[PDB]
């Protein structure tokens, strides 16, 4: 029947697949990897593709709210 989920800062398959796809299609050895994956993930920003992935890298991962880890940019 009916269904849907609204009200939870999250992406959608279309995005994910785009994030992963690109992330896969495109090399991670590249510089503006985000800018790239962001191309296909246009749906979102390249700076977000990181924040997103960071949460769901592959498995558990690591989250940080206060006093972020090592920052470089």
């Amino acid at each position: 029947g009916s269904s849907g989920s609204s009200g939870d800062k999250e992406w959608n398959e279309k995005e994910l697949q785009k994030l992963h796809c690109a992330f896969a299609s495109l090399p991670k050895h590249k510089p503006g990897f985000w800018s790239e994956v962001a191309a296909a993930v246009g749906s979102r920003s390249p700076e977000e593709c990181q924040r997103k992935y960071m949460e769901n890298p592959r498995g558990k991962g690591s989250q940080k709210h206060v006093t972020s880890g090592p920052s470089s940019g």
